[PDB]
């Protein structure tokens, strides 16, 4: 109906394309950043230019035959906080009781002064609520062991210790930076009578996701399919992998020898790849990415890879595209509430647009936009909104493949025995529930330097409740 | 060590290769054969209309149905309770088909077979439903994994046995009536066989029920296929293209809201004239001398598990005839099928770091054949060549069906699900991995393979038959 608008949208969509040359470039560059990040660096190198590459101090992959009594797990994500009790029954089977709760909006508002006690006191109260609901008879009696999944960068110094490096994903609470999050959590657990709950392990949600797969993958699967990566595509994005103790040079040269003599070969590395190429030397970037990064984001100049991929930021990318189109007097935003409401459009809104069909006049897209920001749309307007949404997601799914391809290349995980496949454990609302996201990740992997023959040997498998199960596996190992 | 032998194996392995050009040839020919078979012949693939028009949703729920599945090797009886929400409860008893039915030494008739099946049905009810065996009015779906000239959901005459089965007086007989008669003759007349289906058809219906509603959105199950004792697959075909179907019945189905009918391609018969199928000296020998249906099921005889181990046995004998391979005190000679696909599965992925000990034990257990390490090294090359050819041919019918129905380019992000059942696709190391490799080489390309998901349906046959029982009336 409006040709100038229809051509303006086509032009904005081309800005989101990721070519095979870009995939190859970013794959090779990612490995260079992995190698820079695997070396020791100062507390603050103005330009380290290497990935975080955080040693998680996990050296043993689960077998699936692990067995124990019910453990506890606490997972602080980017959106929800989960508590659960996991009983590992061996033979690749387990029992789980879990309660999930949203992180109250109070914690993401800078209008009020929020502190670390507010946060962990809330987490401890939920821990108590969970035990009162699922273990009412033995809440204050048992000596619970708890694995703590903290989905944020931690300067991990042991399996049970580590200081928060910097918040990400809308969290901003100053007095937590530099604090050992295990003690912070343990402190508020003691102050409500749950001193009998010992937080014996700290892990990232990437690490836990990987550990979960190693346990649940059937012996028949572990035979040919070995899980090699645990990654997340939800509110934020990140992934881990196993690195030879020799290549982890930033690890104490003494500790490496001590671990090696004990029969250990690798240690899990938390790449923290949401920070990948924070200097934007190569990452695809639009004017809307800069605006989100600099103005609306709580961590400007950080997590730039994340800000193009994870579900916390994609819906916001659409909102800025629409406002810019209204600024240019091309798209009528009517009485919508997009203006002056950052992040009002969530990725959950786009998921209803991604696969909406024109055979129903894109009625889901209409309802989703009215429900999310009281925005009315014509059919031609929804058609164009869908083109933008599908371009924003395709870029995210294509970028999502680069860190995976890069890791598989560096560790030569695909050059294995005959018929051997590798398994990539994925968790998060995006990879789990965004229509066609995994399908596009594979398309990118086939374009990556590993090629279609490589993509076929890679299996992106979902591990629901991954974060928590893995933490429990670490709790079973450590002592009370 | 034997250098002349090492070159004989390389030459036999190259004879099993399937190139991308050959896959493309066989795919297009398969589609040509599908279209021929959808025409009347008054006398192309079988392309049998199964009279199934409705795909289950997954929310179906009803009383416990019964199912009886006569495979190529086992006979199963089970009770299926459809609980809706893509879930069901099942109690089943599985039993080998006694060797008496595969021996031509004794005169076998149809009564022998169905009399045995009815007794198994009775035992099952006596063991799992003793209180309501003679009280309830059971509805039973019958899975008959053999070509049937299907004339309705509850009727159809056997066309021809396959897979070692040979019972002459069954050909031309409606197998549902035969089964129902022996059920009545032991008091189980209250068990009504209300539906007849192929194991391909049931496999598809089962997946459509179990495939999560979230999966049904983008992932639609489009094929139910089998890679076990034999091989075969089905799909949904536009009622318009099924010209061999009565033009009247077509019109009535359309008016009732129906659009497609499931087609049993019987793709084990694909290219029985060997106009294009890869053929070795050993395939002819199996077809002409050792097979129970010479000149039939030739595609099957190169793919399914009943024949792959036998292909190795003939390769070994030929190498011994040529005084190249020492067969020791083995019993391979004059013992067809003594080498099973289950024997090859232990060889496929055996490693040299263990001196290929699995292959050694597997060969001794199956035919008291001792082997040196270098001999096992070469036997592994043969096994891997036989299986790769099977998995590559196995991809052709799937690609062909997906192309004919243009199932992959139906909407943005559209994926298709192929339901697979059978000991080979389920449990043969790397079989699915090689099938996908072939699909990527097929005319659908790597972009197509990625949109295709080979999903396993363990207990499909029976659940699908139960879903047909729920529909039909007592
Ligand atoms: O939740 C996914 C990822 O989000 C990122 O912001 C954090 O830095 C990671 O630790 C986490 O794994
Ligand atoms: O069991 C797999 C297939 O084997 C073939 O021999 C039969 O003719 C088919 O009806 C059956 O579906």
């Amino acid at each position: 109906s409006d040709p100038k608008l229809t051509k303006a949208v086509d032009s904005i969509c081309d800005q989101f394309i990721v070519t095979k040359s870009k995939i190859s470039q970013l794959t090779e560059y990612f490995i260079d950043c992995m190698e820079k990040g695997l070396e020791p660096c100062e507390s603050d190198i103005s330009q380290n230019k290497g990935l975080p590459m955080i040693p998680t101090f996990v050296t043993d992959k689960p077998s699936g035959q692990e067995h124990g009594v019910t453990m506890l797990a606490a997972d602080l994500g980017g959106t929800n906080f989960r508590v659960c009790s996991v009983e590992l029954l061996g033979n690749h089977e387990f029992k789980i009781e879990q309660e999930k709760s949203k992180i109250p909006t109070f914690f993401f508002q800078d209008d009020h002064h929020v502190t670390s006690k507010d946060l962990f006191q809330h987490m401890a109260l939920i821990t108590h609520q969970f035990l009162t609901k699922h273990h009412k008879d033995v809440i204050q009696d048992y000596k619970w062991k708890m694995g703590f999944t903290f989905s944020y960068p931690v300067d991990q110094t042991s399996l049970s210790s580590g200081k928060l490096i910097r918040w990400t994903k809308g969290f901003k609470i100053g007095d937590t930076v530099g604090q050992d999050v295990v003690q912070l959590f343990q402190q508020e657990l003691n102050d409500i009578g749950l001193s009998n709950v010992h937080v014996v392990a700290l892990t990232n949600d990437t690490t836990g996701t990987l550990l979960a797969r190693c346990y649940a993958s059937s012996d028949a699967a572990r035979a040919i399919n070995e899980p090699v990566i645990g990654c997340i595509f939800g509110t934020g994005t990140n992934g881990c992998y196993m690195e030879k103790l020799e290549n982890i040079h930033k690890l104490d040269p003494a500790s490496r020898e001590e671990l090696l003599s004990q029969g250990k070969t690798h240690m899990c590395i938390n790449t923290e790849w949401g920070s990948f190429d924070n200097e934007l030397n190569h990452l695809p970037t639009t004017s809307y990415d800069i605006k989100i990064d600099q103005q609306f984001s709580t961590n400007p100049g950080f997590q730039l890879f994340e800000k193009r991929v994870s579900g916390l930021y994609l819906g916001e990318i659409l909102r800025n595209i629409l406002l810019d189109l209204e600024k240019q007097e091309l798209f009528d935003l009517k009485e919508s509430v997009l203006k002056n409401n950052p992040f009002i459009l969530t990725t959950e809104t786009l998921s209803h647009i991604e696969i909406d069909t024109v055979e129903n006049d894109l009625q889901d897209t209409r309802d989703a936009l009215l429900k999310a920001a009281d925005l009315e749309t014509t059919f031609e307007e929804r058609v164009l909104i869908q083109k933008l949404v599908r371009a924003i997601s395709r870029r995210a799914a294509f970028l999502a493949a680069v860190p995976i391809a890069a890791i598989l290349i560096k560790t030569n995980a695909l050059n294995q025995s005959y018929h051997c496949q590798v398994e990539v454990g994925c968790d998060g609302s995006v990879v789990e529930h965004y229509p066609g996201f995994r399908s596009m990740m594979r398309h990118a992997l086939a374009l990556s330097p590993i090629g279609p023959e490589g993509e076929r040997d890679v299996h992106l498998r979902i591990s629901k409740d991954g974060s928590g199960v893995g933490a429990a596996l670490c709790a079973l190992h450590a002592n009370y």
